[PDB]
């Protein structure tokens, strides 16, 4: 079968872009190749998420016109109330399931070492709701702070695709697409026509994702360098981020699955191997969605039109790994700080993770911008942050494929829904 020797390969690529990178590193290490050769050693990397960040303008906005204007609009409320259900409990459980081994493990045991929340939500109404469609394509509004000792916020548009506004346009789109009737019918077979010319694009970039990823993480590991370092002074909370990740992408989110849908939920992950690793070495869940589509609508058994709509939502609101680092960074702060957190504080941690992980952007390093949201929420110090971002390469590694995984078994459990 093509799907598993494309597996075999990821699962190759992986194998063997840790044993080049550590080979590198070992050796010579980034010292050794200079900038010359360390840009061109990890470019085959970032080809592959140039490519695959290419395709998601295409892709998420014919998949979700289609997707919208394919179903009745209240069958299609329907369901995507029934995916905001489970986005909302899932990334509960994985909030829930950070505190939970955060509190058990303790990893700040052993004490040895921004944008406001009024702003930070008001920036996700405005990206919603983009000023500009031609804009939001490549850009997303963000709030900075200039003094005029009081601060006032200004607002101006930062470099960075704005998934979630062209989510929500092309969903309202494909509404008045379906409302038209016969005279929108011409603009349905146009966004299909679109998104299945886009879907062969992926299937080639598909077969250059083991390249690709061979030499994405074989890269990362050998820029940072000093891991074991890492690994000596926050070994417990990566530990704890980790374990939350497999636990919650192993045991939770496959017995979910299986609960609804009496099938094997190990087998519907084994057709996704690939944009899960591909999710790995992205480290962002907007590049690895063209792939995730892919399997899913393929690999598995789930619709055309329930993998169009319920993929593209959920990788820009159903971010499970996010919420699960974001409790985790939470509590061991507060272990840092010797602050002992009662049942209220542990809610508002649970709640305000959820509220956060929406607002998560879906790119590398992205989940750290609102973990100082709730910190200060929960009234923790802000300065411990620091010590996140040193490991932050790999913890957001793991959130991705958490975060990813989530939204493929989602469109699998409401599969069975319609059917
Ligand atoms: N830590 C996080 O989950 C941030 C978002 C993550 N990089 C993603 O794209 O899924
Ligand atoms: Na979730
Ligand atoms: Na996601
Ligand atoms: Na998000």
């Amino acid at each position: 079968l093509r799907a598993n020797l494309l597996v075999l390969l990821t699962v190759v690529a992986v194998v063997a872009g840790v044993a080049l990178g550590l080979g590198v590193s070992g050796a010579g290490g980034a010292l050794a190749l200079g900038p010359e050769r360390l840009s061109a050693f990890v470019f085959p990397g970032e080809l592959l998420l140039r490519l695959l960040r290419m395709i998601i303008l295409p892709l998420v906005v014919c998949s979700l016109i289609g997707g919208a204007a394919s179903l009745d609009p209240g069958a299609l409320g329907r369901l995507g109330a029934w995916a905001l259900l489970f986005f909302l409990v899932t990334t509960l459980l994985a909030s829930a399931l950070g505190v939970g081994l955060a509190l058990a493990l303790q990893p700040g045991a052993a004490s040895a070492a921004s944008k406001e929340v009024l702003d930070s939500f008001l920036d996700l109404a405005r990206n919603i709701f983009p000023s500009n469609l031609v804009s939001a394509a490549f850009r997303s509004y963000s709030t900075t702070y200039e003094e005029r000792r009081v601060k006032v916020p200004v607002g101006q548009e930062v470099e960075g695709m704005n998934i979630l506004g062209l989510v929500v346009f092309a969903i309202v789109f494909g509404v008045a697409l379906r409302k038209l009737g016969p005279e929108g019918e011409l603009l349905i077979r146009f966004f299909n026509s679109f998104n299945e010319a886009t879907m062969v694009l992926v299937s080639w970039i598909m077969w250059y994702a083991p390249v690709g990823i061979m030499f994405l993480v074989a890269g990362k590991i050998v820029e940072m360098e000093d891991v074991g370092l890492l690994f000596a002074r926050l070994g417990k909370y990566i530990l704890c981020c980790l374990l939350g990740h497999a636990i919650h992408g192993l045991l939770v989110l496959p017995l979910i699955y299986f609960l609804f849908t009496r099938k094997n939920p190990y087998r519907f992950l084994w057709g996704i191997v690939t944009p899960l690793a591909t999710a790995f070495g992205t480290s962002s869940s907007s590049a690895t969605l063209p792939l995730m589509m892919k399997c899913v609508e393929e690999n598995n058994g789930v619709a055309k039109h329930i993998s169009r709509f319920i993929l593209p939502i959920g990788a820009t609101v159903n971010m499970d790994g996010a919420a699960l680092f974001q409790c985790v960074a939470a509590v061991f702060i507060a272990q840092l700080s010797q602050q002992s957190l009662d049942f209220v504080k542990i809610i508002t941690i649970l709640v305000t993770a959820t509220a956060s992980s929406v607002g998560a952007a879906g790119i590398p390093a992205g989940g750290v911008l609102t973990l100082a949201i709730i910190l200060e929420a929960v009234n923790l110090p802000v300065d411990h942050i620091s010590l996140i971002l040193a490991v932050d390469w790999l913890v957001d590694r793991s959130c991705t494929v958490l975060n990813v995984e989530g939204d493929a078994l989602g469109a699998g459990l409401l599969q069975n829904y319609v059917d």
